[PDB]
């Protein structure tokens, strides 16, 4: 399947170069499969969501995304438009506020529920977590994030916007989840993404275009938005039956586009998330 004028970094996931704008992929495009944005929600009745998108939990007094942050990740994951795997199912777990921030115990919360809840979801092709957020090290949030990796859960996980290694971040540093930097549509890295041996890919973050609450759209910027490519590639490829959520990051790295990013530091990989879809 070919998508005309998609946002860049769409195009980008399935090229071999920078510089288009089509998107190709395989029209199974995720069905069966599932993915948990856990983030400041999702407004499911987005027209872009097309009623595959639910909210499953929230620890406020709304389930809404009051923010816009959440529906913009989940965008990236799965909207018609804007999303990698636009046949997925995604859900919601509010473990951010409104304003964007939220403790660690909630966030821990939020992981570990979504290792059981999966056990009442159809996922027949699998499981997957986006996760655009993080603070200092914790070993108790990397610690619950290896929980819901180890349940049978694809973890992707955001680097962090400080230009600095990701090793002091979490859940970025949890060496067992899928640690995600950003790129640019030149094949820069984004001037804000974190690096380090921690990483184990790169996405599209820098001016990246998806869903926005009140039934709009928008481009922001930040490893929050690489994530979701990742999170949506996993949920694509393993419809594909290419791969398992035990296996995927590892996958991703095997089939990246390999030395193509520049400003890249000496220890960190170079590898851009790749679909490598034939049409």
């Amino acid at each position: 399947a070919a998508q005309t004028n998609a946002p860049w970094g769409l195009a980008r996931i399935s090229s071999t170069s920078p510089g288009t704008s089509t998107y190709y992929y395989d029209e199974s495009a995720g069905q069966g499969s599932c993915v948990y944005v856990i983030d400041t929600g999702i407004e499911a009745s987005h027209p872009e969501f097309e009623g595959r998108a639910q909210m499953v939990k929230t620890y406020y007094y709304s389930s809404r995304d009051g923010n816009g942050h959440g529906t913009h990740c989940a965008g990236t994951v799965g909207s018609r438009t804007y999303g990698v795997a636009k046949k997925t199912q995604l859900f919601g777990v509010k473990v951010l506020d409104d304003n964007g921030s939220g403790q660690y115990s909630t966030i821990i919360a939020g992981m570990d529920f979504v290792a059981s809840d999966k056990n009442n979801r159809n996922c027949p092709k699998g499981v997957v977590a986006s996760l655009s957020l993080g603070g200092g090290y914790s070993s108790s949030v990397n610690s619950a994030a290896a929980r819901l990796q180890s349940s049978g859960v694809m973890v992707a996980v955001a680097a962090g916007n400080n230009n600095a290694d990701a090793r002091n971040y979490s859940p970025a540093s949890e060496p067992s989840v899928c640690t995600v930097g950003a790129s640019d549509r030149y094949d820069r890295r984004s001037s804000f993404s974190n690096y380090g041996s921690v990483l184990d890919i790169f996405g599209p973050g820098t001016d990246i275009l998806s869903t926005w609450i009140g039934g709009s759209t928008r481009s922001i910027s930040g490893t929050s938005m690489a994530t979701p490519h990742v999170a949506g590639l996993a949920a694509y490829l393993m419809t594909l039956g290419k791969t398992t959520a035990a296996s995927a990051c590892r996958y991703i790295a095997d089939t990246a586009n390999k030395g193509d990013l520049s400003n890249i530091p000496f220890g960190t990989v170079n590898l851009l998330a790749y679909n490598n879809y034939q049409a």
